[PDB]
């Protein structure tokens, strides 16, 4: 069968034929749309399939499809799923598998880039002080003084499921926040409970806005242990903007590598439960949702006040104004400094392209509208205006419940 | 199969159990979600007439009374009889507001129980279908202070004997294809605005010529009207800080009525059911002065604020796109015509989707339409999972009416 989508801006029409390649289930059904919802162990049974279906496409895309060496392979994954229950991959597969569950990643705008990642193979890590040396690594490597580079380091993948290796942190740099006993958060309200979490471990927090969270890192299913990534190793950019002298007494900085370190990665039926992977920020990003949301750091008023915008009614637009000066200080502050760093127009339209190229070669693009859509000027971006079909591909990145729900402590 | 919502910012949950009642498809299956697509006999009748007095009765608290059986007996006497139905005033006025309190993709529906209807089922010629329109505008506008209100015209029959109105709304600027290789006045309705010349009307040639009606009655061939001028509020669009805004020579007309959209009840057809509200701000702002098919006056707008276009990053886009619909909602204000903001708007919607759960089990709401196409997440819809699915009554696209008729 094919699928449609058409560009209303440009005419524009796409056949789709990759979505006939999808295993993985929406959500929606006949009779529901689940699409703004946000959220969407293994038998030697369901193993082998996913396997097999894995090394199809790695042995496909080598241009080896059939060959000895692809027959060779799956016969000597298939004798050790039934002698040893799972499978180790090869580094190129494995390398290939990570590209490819970014490649696949629908609510993702980035994906022009997916061929360039950066992996570092940490399956022979055993502990958790292991785990703080690879992620040191990475992030000195991504950070690269400024001229990001996209990486992703892999640690050993999920046995019984009572061995896991997992980041506990939601980013790998990311800001604490406070609860205050009057009800006002200090610092970053997503970042709380864990925040809690790392101090109950043992972390001193210095209880000031903006403090890099302390990594807590579990290897082979043990309870997680704190580490202090060096300060020399986080790169972070004071937020000013070019007009106004005034921005720069907000006391606003961010850190320069977004790097996410909650996420499973599925590939070939293996499951890879740390797999933190980093790339750039599009500006929105911390202008927008950081910044901006009610429940983040909400700096919106304050800025119009500083702007002496007219607050006294929502028509004026004066929301909509400061968000924009606020947007124009992120992307003027981080190429000042010489960080990488896309606008959501840059982002959008290189975005277009990608989709483009990849209906013309690869037979289609699943895309989530509802994520690729920048949180601000919606429809002057050309996405708005673009079909788009939302399925799921393996190898893929998938969501994980949070390890202080599910970890069984030793103590 | 009892659905939870949550609202990412408050935290708020809410169960919904409407969307079981859902008969008609979405276009999505569990392999592909089809959110982002733009258009996803007697036999038939009398399930869906059924469903619909059920539903009527029900409302009235009436739900298996003597009087909802009896009722419920009488149209299936009807339709054994005359293939069709006829619905009592009481049951169209209720649909009516009911296709509207379904509509999935509008943001405005804590206004659904206020809606004027106006019954024109004894509706026979164009020149007649032309008496009440003016009517309905004249309502409407209620000089300035808009009033929502809708006009039902007889429902199909055989299905050659459409009533029709051609226009997509009732008011709406010309668009001409030019030698030049541009487009004068509004590139939407290019291809409309030429069926009207070719049918005779005379183009005055500008850049907001408001288009003749184009009526249809009993799947007659279409006749043209022009709506009088004094019937039709319009809106200069001027800046409360920039002086050169008005330069631009920009207006917008006060009264959005769709004209083109089919209102479907208790499996009855209506083909021809303009309706009208009011704008949220960002319709005329964002997508009609912004959009690149339409008047895409970005442009020549962050010239006059002598902004740096040399580079996306500065934002020049984005900052013009504001004072746009700043300018837009202060000319409408200023003289008096309903408008919404976005801000307003959408805080609105969230407060009705707590009436609706509370009160009736869930909203049907397409996120894709509801957050606005400007500063998404700074609205609260942009932050409230929302579940989409199709209730009956309902507004249905339809084909427009130049593919099918035979002339
Ligand atoms: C190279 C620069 C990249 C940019 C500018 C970028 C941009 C983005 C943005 C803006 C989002 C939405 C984030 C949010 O609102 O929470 C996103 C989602 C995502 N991207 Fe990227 N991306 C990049 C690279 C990467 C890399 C390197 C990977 C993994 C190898 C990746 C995988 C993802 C995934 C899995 C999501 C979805 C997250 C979820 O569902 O919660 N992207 N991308
Ligand atoms: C009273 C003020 C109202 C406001 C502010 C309002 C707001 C809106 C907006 C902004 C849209 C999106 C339109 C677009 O982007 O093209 C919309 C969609 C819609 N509204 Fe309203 N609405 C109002 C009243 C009404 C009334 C009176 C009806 C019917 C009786 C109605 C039925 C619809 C329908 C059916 C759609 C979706 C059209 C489609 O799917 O293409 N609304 N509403
Ligand atoms: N630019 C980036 N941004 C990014 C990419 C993928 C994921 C994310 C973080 N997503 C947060 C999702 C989330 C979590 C908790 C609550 C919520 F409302 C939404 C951020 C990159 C991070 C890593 C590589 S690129
Ligand atoms: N404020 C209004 N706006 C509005 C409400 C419903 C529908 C519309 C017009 N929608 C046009 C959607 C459309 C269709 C086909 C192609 C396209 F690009 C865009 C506009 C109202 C119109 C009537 C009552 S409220
Ligand atoms: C409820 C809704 O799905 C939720 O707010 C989504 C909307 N779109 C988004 N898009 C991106 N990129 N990131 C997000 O966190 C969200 N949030
Ligand atoms: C392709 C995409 O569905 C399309 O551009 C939609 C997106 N959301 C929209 N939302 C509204 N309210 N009106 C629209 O015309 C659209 N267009
Ligand atoms: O404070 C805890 C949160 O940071 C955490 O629960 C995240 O929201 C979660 O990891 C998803 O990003
Ligand atoms: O916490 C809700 C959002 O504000 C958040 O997930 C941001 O979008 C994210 O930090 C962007 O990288
Ligand atoms: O023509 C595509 C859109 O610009 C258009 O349908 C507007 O969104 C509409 O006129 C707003 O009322
Ligand atoms: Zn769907």
């Amino acid at each position: 069968r094919f699928l449609k989508v058409k560009n209303w801006e440009t005419d524009v029409v796409l056949t789709d034929t990759l979505h006939l390649k999808s295993t993985l289930e929406t959500g929606c059904t006949e009779h529901i749309c689940m699409g703004s919802i946000m959220l969407p162990v293994r038998t030697k049974d369901q193993l082998f399939p996913l396997a097999k279906e894995f090394l199809d496409q790695y042995y496909s895309s080598i241009k080896r499809f059939g060959s000895k060496a692809h027959m060779d392979r799956l016969e000597e994954v298939n004798k050790e799923i039934e002698s040893t229950s799972t499978y180790q991959l090869k580094d190129t597969e494995l390398i290939y598998g990570a590209k490819h569950a970014w490649r696949n990643a629908s609510r993702c705008v980035g994906r022009i880039q997916w061929s360039k990642l950066q992996v570092f193979d940490a399956r022979d890590c055993t502990t958790a002080h292991g785990m703080f040396n690879y992620i040191c690594n990475h992030v000195k490597y991504a950070t690269n003084k400024g001229n990001l580079r996209s990486a992703i380091t892999i640690f050993p993948q999920r046995t019984d499921g009572k061995h896991d290796f997992r980041v506990w942190n939601s980013q790998l740099i990311r800001y604490a926040g406070y609860k205050q006993p009057d009800g006002s958060t200090l610092g970053d309200p997503a970042n709380v409970q864990f925040t809690e979490i790392c101090i109950q471990q043992g972390w001193k927090a210095p209880r000031g806005r903006f403090d890099v969270l302390p990594l807590l890192l579990q290897a082979n299913g043990n309870d997680p242990e704190l580490f202090q990534i060096p300060p020399e190793l986080v790169l972070e950019v004071p937020i000013r903007h070019p007009k106004f002298d005034w921005f720069k007494d907000l006391g606003l900085k961010w850190y320069g590598l977004p790097a996410v370190s909650n996420m499973l990665l599925e590939i070939g039926g293996l499951e890879f439960s740390a797999c933190p992977f980093s790339g750039w920020y599009m500006g929105t990003e911390i202008g927008v949702r950081d910044y901006c949301d009610n429940s983040r750091y909400n700096i919106l008023e304050e800025v119009a006040k500083k702007m002496d915008l007219d607050m006294r009614k929502t028509s004026s637009l004066w929301k909509d104004q400061a968000l924009v000066e606020i947007n124009i200080a992120v992307l003027y502050s981080f190429q000042s400094d010489k960080v990488t760093i896309v606008d959501h127009h840059s982002a959008t339209e290189s975005f277009i392209k990608h989709m483009e190229n990849e209906y013309r070669c690869r037979g289609g693009c699943p895309a989530d509208w509802v994520w690729i859509v920048p949180p601000m000027s919606g429809s002057i971006t050309p996405v708005f205006h673009q079909e788009m079909l939302n399925y799921r591909l393996t190898p893929s990145f998938e969501y994980q419940p949070d390890p202080w729900n599910t970890h069984v402590w030793k103590g």
